[PDB]
C-alpha cells in the first residue's frame, strides 16, 4: 500500500508518494493559488496529484489552518478568503476516488516525531517554532486531533497578559513572542526590518538586541513547556522548525526551563526530521486506517 | 459491588461505601494528622477505614497533590514534610487486603463531573476554584492521568510572567492569582487579612477592591480557559469549588472569556456536585478495573 501524502502551506502545496518504508518518493511541487478561491485550490490539487494518484490508495493531508470535519478553517477566519469551510477530505475524494484523511501540519509532524522516538516514551509533545508556533500532543500512544481538530494549538496560549496581540486576535501569545515573525516585529533601530534569520546571525556576533529577542523567544518557549508539562504529563518534548532547530536555541529554552522547579522539567529533544514531517506524519497516520 | 472511597485533603480525611448505584452510604471523617510521619497517617488511615473494609471489594483513594506510581507527591515536596513518597496504595493494601487505586483528587472531581455530563461529550475539562486551582482532563472519554500522575494541573499554568510568586515555585501561575488564597494575597488596606469569603461579600456590596481582586481572579481563570481550549479542544468546562461556584463568579469567566477570538470560545458548566465529587468520581474509576 501507497499514500498519496499532501502538504498544504501558505506558499507552496507539496505531494510525494510514501510506501511501507516511510520513502518520500517522486516528490512534486506546486505554489498555492494567490486567488482563494474554492475552484482554484481545486484545480491546483488536482494538477499537483494527477501524475501520482493512480499510484496510491490511500490520501493524507497534512495542511496548516484547522481541519474541522475534514474542511479548512484557521485562527483567523478572514485569512483564508473564500477557501473557508472548504470541503478539502471531500475534494480529493472526488477527484482521486481514494479514501482521505487531513490533519493540521504540525499533529502530523509530532506523530512523525513519536514514530522517531524509542519505543518506551507514551506521551510526547512536539512544538514547532518557525514563522510561527505550532504543536502537537501524543497521550498513551494516540495522536490528540480533537473533536474540532484544534488540540496543540500551543503557540496561542498566554505568554504576557501586556504582551504584543497575536495574528489569531488574542493579546500575547506564545507566537506573537516567540515565533520568527515575533521575533522580527520586536526589533527596533539597526535590526528593525530584518527577520529571524538575520537577527539569529546579528546575536551569533555578539550583537546584544538580536540576542535579546531571542533569549526573550526562549524564554517564552521554556514557560510554555512547563504550562505544557503541567498539563499533559508528557514525558519529553520535540522542538523544530526553524528557529526551534536554530544552533543554540534549545541549549537556551532548557536552561530557561531548569530555572523552573523540578516538577516542571521535561526532558527536550531536537526534531528528527528538519523537512518533509507533515508529510510523512500524515502517511504514517494513514497506515493506521 | 462496593468500594470504599477515600478522599484525602489537607484538613480532612473522609471515606465512604460506595456501591453501583452511586449512593454514598456510611460516610465517616477524620482530622488530617498535624504531624505528616508515615506511622500516624498509617494510624488515621487504618482508623477512618476499619470499620468500612469488611464492606467492600475494592479501595479508591482521592488525593490532594500528586500521585506518582501509587505514592504521594506535591508540587512543593517540603509541605508533605514525612510524607513524601508516602506508599499511599501500599499502606492499604495491607490494611484492608483489598485492590486499591489512588488518583489526584481534582483528576478524581473531573471523572465524576464527565459521568454526570450528557453522552455526547467526549472531551471535557473540570477546573476547580477554592483555596487553590486544580483540574482534570478528559480527552476521547479517558481521563488523562499522565505517567507520572501530573496531567491537568492547570492551576500550575503561566496567567502573568510578572504576577505574584506561587507556592509551587513558579512566578505567576493562575493559583497565585485566582484561586481563594490567592484573592486574599493581594488584598491591601482594611481588606488585608479578610478570607475569600468575606472578600466576595464586600464585593457584592459594592466594595470595589473587593470587587476588583474578583474580577482579576476572573479574568485569569479565563485566560486559562482560552488557553485550555487551545491544547486540549475541549467541547466544555466544568467549573467547581467554593470560588469557583460563588455567585456570579462563573457568568463573570464566561464575560469575559467571550472577549477572546471565537475559537477559544467553550461551553462553561457549573460543576454537578458540590460536595463529594473525588469519593464518587475515585469510585466510578474503580468500576472500570
Ligand atoms: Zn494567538
Ligand atoms: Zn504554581
Amino acid at each position: 500500500m501507497t499514500t498519496l501524502a499532501i502538504d498544504i502551506g501558505g506558499t507552496k502545496l507539496a505531494a510525494a508518494l510514501i510506501g511501507a518504508d516511510g520513502q518520500i518518493r517522486d516528490r512534486r511541487e506546486l505554489p498555492t493559488p494567490a486567488s482563494q478561491t474554492p475552484e482554484a485550490l481545486r484545480d491546483a490539487l488536482s494538477a499537483l496529484v494527477s501524475p501520482l494518484q493512480a499510484h496510491a490508495q490511500r490520501v493524507a493531508i497534512a495542511s496548516t489552518g484547522i481541519i474541522r470535519d475534514g474542511s479548512l478553517l484557521a485562527l483567523n477566519p478572514h485569512n483564508l478568503g473564500g477557501l473557508l469551510h472548504f470541503p478539502l477530505v471531500k475534494t480529493l475524494e472526488q477527484l482521486t476516488n481514494l479514501p482521505t484523511i487531513a490533519i493540521n501540519d504540525a499533529q502530523a509532524a509530532a506523530w512523525a516525531e513519536f514514530q522517531a522516538l524509542d519505543g518506551d516514551i507514551t506521551d510526547m509533545v512536539f512544538i514547532t517554532v518557525s514563522t510561527g508556533v505550532g504543536g502537537g500532543v501524543v497521550s498513551g500512544c494516540k495522536l490528540l486531533t480533537g473533536p474540532g481538530g484544534l488540540a496543540g494549538h500551543i503557540g496561542h496560549t498566554l505568554a504576557d497578559p501586556h504582551g504584543p496581540v497575536c495574528g489569531c486576535g488574542r493579546t500575547g501569545c506564545v507566537e506573537a513572542i516567540a515565533s520568527g515573525r515575533g521575533i522580527a516585529a520586536a526589533a527596533q533601530g539597526e535590526l528593525a526590518g530584518a527577520d529571524a534569520k538575520t537577527i539569529f546571525t546579528r546575536a551569533g556576533q555578539g550583537d546584544e538586541q538580536a540576542q535579546q529577542l531571542i533569549h526573550r523567544s526562549a524564554r517564552t518557549l521554556a514557560r510554555l513547556i512547563a504550562d505544557i508539562k503541567a498539563t499533559t504529563d508528557c514525558q519529553c518534548v520535540v522542538v523544530g522548525g526553524s528557529v526551534g532547530l536554530a544552533e543554540g536555541y534549545l541549549a537556551l529554552v532548557e536552561t530557561y526551563l531548569a530555572q523552573e522547579p523540578a516538577a516542571f522539567h521535561v526532558d527536550l529533544l531536537a526534531a528528527h526530521y528538519r523537512h518533509d514531517a507533515g508529510l510523512l506524519g500524515a502517511a504514517l497516520l494513514a497506515q493506521g486506517e
